[PDB]
Protein backbone atom coordinates (compact mmCIF):
# COMPACT_ATOMS: atom_id res chain seq x y z
CA UNK A 1 0.00 0.00 0.00
CA UNK A 2 1.19 3.32 1.04
CA UNK A 3 3.06 4.30 4.05
CA UNK A 4 3.29 7.87 5.36
CA UNK A 5 2.95 9.19 9.05
CA UNK A 6 2.38 7.05 11.52
CA UNK A 7 2.86 6.30 15.18
CA UNK A 8 2.13 8.91 18.30
CA UNK A 9 3.83 11.78 20.07
CA UNK A 10 4.36 10.92 23.73
CA UNK A 11 5.51 14.29 25.36
CA UNK A 12 7.63 12.73 28.48
CA UNK A 13 7.94 16.27 31.16
CA UNK A 14 10.82 15.29 32.49
CA UNK A 15 10.84 15.92 36.47
CA UNK A 16 12.94 19.05 36.19
CA UNK A 17 10.75 20.44 33.32
CA UNK A 18 11.88 20.26 29.75
CA UNK A 19 9.77 17.75 27.74
CA UNK A 20 10.63 15.76 25.08
CA UNK A 21 8.28 14.57 22.42
CA UNK A 22 9.07 10.92 21.99
CA UNK A 23 7.40 8.54 19.34
CA UNK A 24 6.02 5.49 19.46
CA UNK A 25 3.85 2.79 17.53
CA UNK A 26 0.26 3.72 17.78
CA UNK A 27 0.18 0.19 20.22
CA UNK A 28 3.13 1.05 21.95
CA UNK A 29 3.82 0.16 25.50
CA UNK A 30 5.48 1.65 29.16
CA UNK A 31 8.59 -0.46 27.55
CA UNK A 32 8.61 0.75 24.26
CA UNK A 33 8.31 4.23 25.67
CA UNK A 34 11.54 4.31 28.14
CA UNK A 35 13.08 2.41 24.30
CA UNK A 36 11.80 5.49 22.44
CA UNK A 37 12.95 8.46 25.33
CA UNK A 38 16.62 6.62 24.37
CA UNK A 39 15.88 5.74 21.04
CA UNK A 40 15.27 9.52 21.26
CA UNK A 41 18.58 11.37 22.97
CA UNK A 42 20.48 8.08 21.67
CA UNK A 43 19.53 8.13 17.71
CA UNK A 44 19.89 11.60 18.27
CA UNK A 45 23.54 11.83 19.54
CA UNK A 46 24.24 8.99 17.20
CA UNK A 47 23.37 11.44 14.33
CA UNK A 48 25.09 14.06 16.09
CA UNK A 49 27.84 12.38 16.39
CA UNK A 50 28.38 11.91 20.34
CA UNK A 51 28.82 8.99 22.78
CA UNK A 52 26.31 8.26 25.01
CA UNK A 53 26.76 9.31 28.93
CA UNK A 54 23.65 8.86 30.72
CA UNK A 55 22.85 6.26 32.97
CA UNK A 56 19.54 5.23 32.14
CA UNK A 57 19.81 1.98 33.94
CA UNK A 58 19.65 3.77 36.89
CA UNK A 59 17.44 6.22 35.74
CA UNK A 60 14.74 3.69 34.50
CA UNK A 61 15.53 2.12 37.90
CA UNK A 62 14.64 5.12 40.22
CA UNK A 63 12.03 7.56 37.98
CA UNK A 64 8.83 6.14 36.67
CA UNK A 65 6.47 7.66 33.88
CA UNK A 66 3.43 9.30 35.10
CA UNK A 67 0.62 10.71 33.49
CA UNK A 68 -2.12 11.57 35.33
CA UNK A 69 -2.24 9.50 38.49
CA UNK A 70 -1.80 6.40 36.34
CA UNK A 71 1.60 4.99 37.38
CA UNK A 72 2.88 3.77 33.82
CA UNK A 73 4.99 0.34 35.41
CA UNK A 74 3.52 -2.56 33.82
CA UNK A 75 5.52 -3.12 30.36
CA UNK A 76 3.21 -5.67 29.61
CA UNK A 77 0.53 -3.54 29.33
CA UNK A 78 -0.27 -1.24 26.12
CA UNK A 79 -0.20 2.85 26.52
CA UNK A 80 -3.59 2.92 25.44
CA UNK A 81 -4.88 1.06 27.85
CA UNK A 82 -3.25 3.08 30.64
CA UNK A 83 -5.36 5.96 29.15
CA UNK A 84 -2.84 7.46 27.01
CA UNK A 85 -3.28 8.19 23.62
CA UNK A 86 -1.58 10.31 20.79
CA UNK A 87 -0.73 13.39 21.49
CA UNK A 88 -0.68 13.15 25.46
CA UNK A 89 1.32 14.67 27.89
CA UNK A 90 3.21 12.33 30.41
CA UNK A 91 6.28 13.29 32.66
CA UNK A 92 8.41 11.43 35.27
CA UNK A 93 8.09 10.46 38.88
CA UNK A 94 10.29 9.59 42.05
CA UNK A 95 9.64 6.79 43.74
CA UNK A 96 8.60 6.64 47.09
CA UNK A 97 11.01 9.49 48.55
CA UNK A 98 11.52 12.00 50.83
CA UNK A 99 14.39 14.67 49.31
CA UNK A 100 14.88 15.42 45.65
CA UNK A 101 17.69 16.87 43.47
CA UNK A 102 17.26 20.48 43.68
CA UNK A 103 18.47 22.33 40.24
CA UNK A 104 17.91 25.82 40.64
CA UNK A 105 17.97 28.30 43.81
Amino acid sequence: GSSGSSGMTVRVCKMDGEVMPVVVVQNATVLDLKKAIQRYVQLKQEREGGVQHISWSYVWRTYHLTSAGEKLTEDRKKLRDYGIRNRDEVSFIKKLGQKSGPSSG
